[PDB]
């Protein structure tokens, strides 16, 4: 009787790696958004003080937590036959994640600023390691055995990426128009690879 | 097969690659790169960034590996050091996440002149750094075993020394008479692995 609820505090934050790998492995979850009010309260109820978390509470209501981002979703992921299928895919699916979150890392360095600050930390990401990050990321999506990020089916490696190209274009909606096609041919891919995650990419669209 | 390990920084990204191959017993050559080689060396590394693991077999052929902590996740899973079961294997990534949030904070003092390095390590002390090693303390007390998860070896203890490492460089004082899960989880892995105990005593 297991019933996995996501709690988090942003819509594409660091949660979207748990629910796109529920998605797409066909898991159902409930959403449990804090807002900026509730969370003094909420704070001190969640183990470690931080989200997302992910609340896991059975047919008995015996409750098992699991905190970390990307800790949750490479257990959901591995759980789902997402995180390759031999030692040496594994690796390949942890290459881009790594070079995933090192590109997410200067997004970050955009968010909770105010407006004159989080512009000039952009222009300065986007003129840097930005760029540079998305142009490795190509080269690993072109040694690919297959069309998606490992493979030819979903790992874990394709959801990051879409989640973290999904901030790069926040920051500039334009950036990647017209350059960097391994990545859009990638997000191609892998949306007519897994109709759940097109459904789901759609519906929040 | 010859095992590569090519890098900067002597105690930097490639130290959980390091850790890994010591604690399963693996040998390998270690090639520090200097700043006045980089320029030539650079294009000459798949993604042009460091550390970097080369793998030449006895027919010379060569497999190139990066990304630090996915070539040693990969090294760990092939040494049976990434959890027995699916939850250690969930325990061995938590752990690993926290560690790395820790890391990152270190990142932020790195090659900058002095004046700013103290800034900023004013700043982390006094902000996540301390927030993040309670955090950690609370991981390996839930441990099922005297390591960070269950009793043996993971990828998870080393990653954690190393990060512990990287905090007493910013202050040695900094984790004197608090933090006990952190001592102790250091007393128990190097009791748990003399080659570990070995390597941390050769090379300090
Ligand atoms: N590495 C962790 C980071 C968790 C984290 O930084 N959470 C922040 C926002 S995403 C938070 O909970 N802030 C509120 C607080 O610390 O009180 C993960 O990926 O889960
Ligand atoms: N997440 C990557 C980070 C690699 C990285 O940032 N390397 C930096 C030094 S820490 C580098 O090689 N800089 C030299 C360059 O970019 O030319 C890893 O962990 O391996």
């Amino acid at each position: 009787g297991d019933h996995i609820k996501v709690i988090y505090f942003n819509g594409r934050g660091r949660a979207e790696s748990i629910r796109m790998t529920l998605v797409a492995a066909g898991v159902n979850y409930e959403d449990e958004r804090i807002s900026f009010q509730d969370w003094p309260k909420i704070k001190p109820t969640i183990p470690g003080g931080r989200l997302p978390a992910v609340k896991i509470t059975d047919n008995h209501g015996h409750v098992k937590w699991m905190v970390e981002s990307l800790a949750i979703a490479r257990y959901m992921a591995k759980k789902h036959h997402m995180m390759g299928g031999t030692e040496e895919e594994y690796y390949n699916v942890e290459k881009l994640i790594g070079q995933a979150e090192d590109l997410e890392h200067e997004y970050y360095k955009t968010l909770m600023k105010p407006e004159e600050e989080k512009q000039k930390i952009i222009k300065e990401i986007l003129n840097g390691k930005v760029p540079v990050l998305l142009d490795i990321i190509c080269e690993s999506l072109k040694a690919s055995t297959g069309k998606l990020a490992v493979g030819d089916k979903v790992t874990l490696a394709d959801l990051v990426l879409i989640a973290v190209i999904d901030h790069v274009t926040d920051l500039d909606k334009e950036f990647l128009t017209g350059k960097y096609p391994e990545i859009h041919k990638h997000r191609e891919n892998l949306l007519a690879s897994s109709p759940r995650l097109a459904k789901y990419l759609s519906d929040r669209a």
